Parts: structure tokens; sequence; C-alpha cells
């Protein structure tokens, strides 16, 4: 839509900035508020009246050779304060308590790479990490126990680079430089038991371990939509977005056409197209697309510093409405994009460490 470039700004470490969050979560009356990552650091930044991005405060890691990739906002589910997960290259996640920027708590299992977060989005305590160690991880954060571990010869075998939950939390996508996209469910007896526990877990009250649930065969996988590393996926209803590096989003779903998801079985072997939104100029990978928080629309950069934006507030995926926003300044690879809960603002972030801002 009628977006317009209205200020952009640069980070003193000149590394790339692979990752950007609005707090979806900030209080009513409060400023817009995003979080960047990139270099060994998280920055928090507020949106003001004039185009201005205010500054507030990082968090830089004691290593210096760590590199921040992702970060996912949540809650406190007891106080309500916004807190923001974030991870990288030293598969460490870290919870920062945004307000004075403190390390509250780490979490280590991967103790290799972190490519993607993502909070459950019914349970704030819920954190679903994924690895170059070829494996995702769920973590409840409330009790800092590790639910399950999704891996296994039949899970990813390179590695993964994004996933998702769907609407209720019911079941996550993967995908990864295996070109492959996984389906898990987590509304099993087996996993819905394992989340219970992991709410039952006091190491302070009993003498055992917290035991994880290892699963190792995914309910669907298909490599069969692209034919490189797939380093985005989005759930759209019973619909999955996806990319690659191949200058597509592919919008498919498992199965026939008719086939309803939760009737899938893991040994379903068809996929249905429903539509490919093309573009230009995105042949590297881990290049982020980005939704509103309606999912009426979505948001792609380039590698030299395009905005893509389709409208998907239309009666089938493949009549998305697409609209382009470039500025003569901004050339750098855009690895993420962001938009405001309310929708009126998308920054982008590059490898350049630049941040754009654009109002609609």
């Amino acid at each position: 839509y009628s977006f317009k470039c209205v200020n952009s700004l640069k980070e003193d470490h000149n590394q790339p900035l692979f990752g950007v969050q609005f707090n979806w979560h900030s209080k009513e009356g409060d400023p817009l508020v995003f979080a960047t990552v990139g270099s060994n650091r998280v920055t928090l930044y507020e949106c003001h009246s004039q185009g201005e991005i205010r500054l507030l405060q990082s968090y830089v890691d004691a290593d210096a050779d760590e590199n921040f990739y992702t970060c996912a906002w949540t809650y406190d589910s007891n106080t309500s304060h916004p807190l923001l997960a974030v991870a990288g290259s030293r598969g460490i996640i870290r919870i920062i308590n945004p307000i004075t920027m403190q390390c509250i708590k780490h979490y280590v299992g991967h103790g290799n790479a972190i490519n993607e977060l993502k909070f459950h989005p019914r349970d704030p305590n819920l954190l679903l990490s994924v690895s170059k160690d070829h494996a995702l991880r769920l973590w409840n954060i409330q009790t800092d126990t590790l639910v399950a571990i999704f891996g296994g010869v039949e899970g990813h075998r390179d590695e993964v680079l994004s996933a998702d939950y769907d609407l209720l939390g019911e079941k996550i996508m993967s995908c990864g430089m295996d070109h492959s996209l996984k389906l898990w469910r987590i509304n099993s007896k087996r996993m819905m038991n394992a989340i219970k526990e992991s709410y039952d877990y006091n190491p302070n009250k009993t003498n055992r371990p917290f035991i994880s649930q290892k699963i190792h065969f995914p309910d669907f996988s298909t490599r069969d939509i692209h034919r490189n590393y797939v380093d985005c996926v989005r759930w759209l209803g019973d619909l999955i977005l996806s990319k690659s590096c191949e200058n597509a989003i592919v919008c498919w779903k498992p199965g026939k056409m008719e086939d309803d998801i939760d009737k899938i079985k893991p040994s379903e072997s068809n996929v249905t197209i429903l539509g490919r939104f093309d573009y230009s100029q995105c042949d590297i990978w881990y290049m982020r697309f980005s939704m509103d928080f309606w999912q009426k629309m979505l948001a792609l950069g380039n590698q030299v510093g395009k905005l893509y934006v389709w409208d998907l507030e239309v009666e089938d995926p493949h009549k998305a409405k697409c609209t382009t926003l470039t500025h003569h300044k901004c050339g750098a690879a855009i690895r993420q994009t962001s938009f405001s809960r309310d929708s009126s603002i998308l920054i982008a972030v590059c490898d350049d460490a630049s941040i754009w801002r654009w109002d609609r």
C-alpha cells in the first residue's frame, strides 16, 4: 500500500542486521518499539513522529565473536512485561529484559548456531528454536525446561533455517538447507502431556531431571516445492507460504486440493500449488519475509534494496496484488522486514547495518 520512506539510519558496527521485530506486546498509549539484531548485539528503537527513530539501549554479548541472527518478543505470563529472546551463532538463547537490557537467563542445548526463534501464538512461555544442528527444540521459559527435540534421521538432514506455528499452535512447519518442509504436530496426546508436565516441573521440589520428548518422525514432509535451501516459511490458515533463493514465494498445501490438513498422513506424497509470487534479485540465502499481525499483507526485501509488498486481501492466493517500494539511497540487501502491530510502519534492515522506515 501507500508507504513512504520517512527515515533511515545505520548502526556503528557496519555488519549485517539479520533480524528485525516490532514488539506486538507494546502497551496501549506507549510508542511503537522494534529490536534489531546483528554483530554481537540487539538494539531497541522507538518510532516517533516526523519519521524519528529514537535509539534506546543495546545488549552486547560478552563474546566479541557471537553473532546474533534472530530475535522474538513475548511477555512474562505473570507480570505482563515484555521480554525479548535473541540467539545466533553461539547456540545460546538469551532472554533479555528490554527495559534495562539485562540478560535475565539463558538456555543452551543446540550448543550449535540458532537460525530462527518463534513464540507459540497462544502461550507466551513456549519458544521454538531451529538450529544448524538439524533439530528444532521447544522450550518452556516459565519452568526453564526443554520440552521436546524434533530431529532424527527422518527429521531434517541439514541446517534448519525457519519454522512457524499455525494459528492455534497445534502444529509447526519447519524448513531448511535439505530443501524440505516438514510438519510436526504438537497437539498429539504425547506432546500435550509433555507440555503439561513441563509446567509441573520444579527442580527444587523433586529429584528427577525433566525428560524431553525425542520426536523423530514428522507428520508430513516434502522436497517438491523448492529446489534449493528453504529459508522462510509461514502458515496462511491451512496453506503454507515458503521461499527459497529462486526468486519466488510459493503458496502450497500438503495433499490434494480438497485434502483437509488435519487428515494428512505422514506417508502423504502429493502437494498442491495454489500460486507463486515471483520477484527479482533475491538469489542469496537467509532472506526472510514478514506479515502484518492480521496476515493481510506480506513484505520481502531483495539483495539490492527493493521491497516487495503483496496484498493478500483477495479471494484466492494467486490473486495477490504486489506493490514495490524503492529509495535511491537504499541499495544493500534487505535481510528481514517487520510491520508494526497497527500496520502503520514497515521497517527493513540491511547487510550494511542500515535501517529503513516506511510509513503508511
